[PDB]
């Protein structure tokens, strides 16, 4: 059964991150660490939703801080660099924030009710950048990660757009940009991404077409990186689809841009340029205007690896001990835990009293809940 490490009293789980194999659980007014089977606590200010623990011991923890976003170190001391804006939201709402090589990227508004953008903050990868108006959905993102596209680091983000007039439709995308992007070709555009492209994802089966992304992660294989994307639906089902990043990178490399029929500029939109090389005026104008590939990415096997119940909140993966390239996939709903074996294709489930926020695998599955940190599978 699950070994529960309980909070003194049930908490509002606001965020969960793994850093160097240590689990950081942000709540309202505190952050908890879990490792070596011990749950420890750093209390912080109250009315302070801890949305953010990132690497920049020296772990930066940030929260709404009663409506004035603020960051601390894990020991509760104030952050010497006075980070706040862009590191925690202005209220308890969903955020996407990541750091890679100490570079921080975030969709967190940097002013209250500001325009929703995906930003890189000033740092080791270059000065601050932001997406153009409406490039990112009002809803923000559902996933973000850094991955090499051959030679260069690119940032990939997932999100579901909402469009249409007579009919409101949802559209899932993955978008790519260069981690070290130097921005636009003129002073006015110099802090805008210059390499942003997006491509539609597909996750269909038997007429069911999944659109709302819940959560995602990647898995490295011998020759590829596999992107796992869990979708929800307003119906009674959810769905997990997988994608080849090689396939996705090829599409960004070779697809034409929707609505643009002239030969693409050179160098091409969306590729990374050596430090000191700036995007050309023509490429930037085209990419700003035509940021969507004329393509749609099909999942591996052309359908979901599996369908589950709607309302799945999170999932994670653990590669099977002796069956390599096989996995156990854990996923959760508010009050239930599920696992899918990729080899057998059997799904198991159990109901729990705990209100589950996420599942994160270290050497075992950790289930983070209102009641605390649960170690190991139940049933
Ligand atoms: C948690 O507390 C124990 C002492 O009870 C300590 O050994 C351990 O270092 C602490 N863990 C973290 C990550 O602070």
């Amino acid at each position: 059964s699950i070994e529960w490490h309980k909070f003194e009293t049930s908490e509002e789980i606001i965020s969960t991150y793994l850093l160097d194999d240590v689990l950081y659980t942000g709540v309202n007014g505190a952050v908890y660490t879990f490792s070596n089977n011990k749950l420890n606590k750093t209390g912080l200010t109250n009315n302070n939703y801890i949305t953010t623990s990132i690497k920049v011991k020296d772990t930066l923890v940030c929260g709404t801080n009663n409506g004035n976003p603020k960051c601390w170190k894990i020991d509760g001391s104030d952050d010497p660099k006075h980070r706040g804006r862009g590191y925690a939201p202005y209220q308890n709402s969903k955020v996407t924030i990541i750091s890679y090589n100490e570079c921080v990227l975030s969709d967190i508004n940097i002013s209250k009710e500001g325009i929703k953008r995906w930003r890189r903050f000033d740092g080791p990868c270059g000065y601050d950048l932001y997406t153009a108006d409406n490039v990112i959905p009002k809803d923000g993102l559902r996933g973000a990660f850094v991955d090499k596209d051959g030679t260069y680091d690119k940032v990939y983000i997932l999100f579901t757009d909402t469009i249409g007039s007579k009919r409101i439709v949802k559209i899932p995308y993955i978008a790519q940009m260069c981690l070290n992007d130097e921005g636009g070709p003129s002073s006015l555009s110099s802090h805008r991404w210059s390499t942003f492209l997006k491509v539609e994802l597909e996750c269909d089966i038997d007429g069911r077409s999944y659109r709302q992304i819940i959560h995602s992660r990647t898995i490295k294989t011998d020759n590829d990186t596999i992107l796992y994307v869990f979708f929800d639906s307003p119906y009674s089902k959810s769905a997990l689809c997988t994608y080849s990043m090689n396939t996705i990178k090829q599409s960004f490399s070779t697809s034409k841009l929707e609505g643009y029929t002239k030969q693409l500029p050179s160098p091409a939109p969306g590729i990374c340029l050596p430090a000191g090389k700036v995007v050309s005026h023509t490429t930037f104008e085209v990419i700003e205007k035509y940021n969507v590939l004329d393509d749609i990415i099909k999942p591996l096997s052309n359908q979901p690896i599996f369908e589950g119940p709607s309302g799945v909140k999170w999932f994670d993966i653990k590669e099977k001990e002796n069956e390599h390239r096989e996995y156990r996939i854990y996923f959760i709903k508010e009050n239930s835990i599920y696992s899918f074996d990729t080899k057998s294709k059997q799904t198991r489930s159990s109901q729990v009293d705990a209100r589950l926020f996420s599942v994160m695998v270290t050497s075992k599955p950790l289930f983070i809940a209102d009641i605390g940190i649960g170690v190991g599978m139940p049933q």
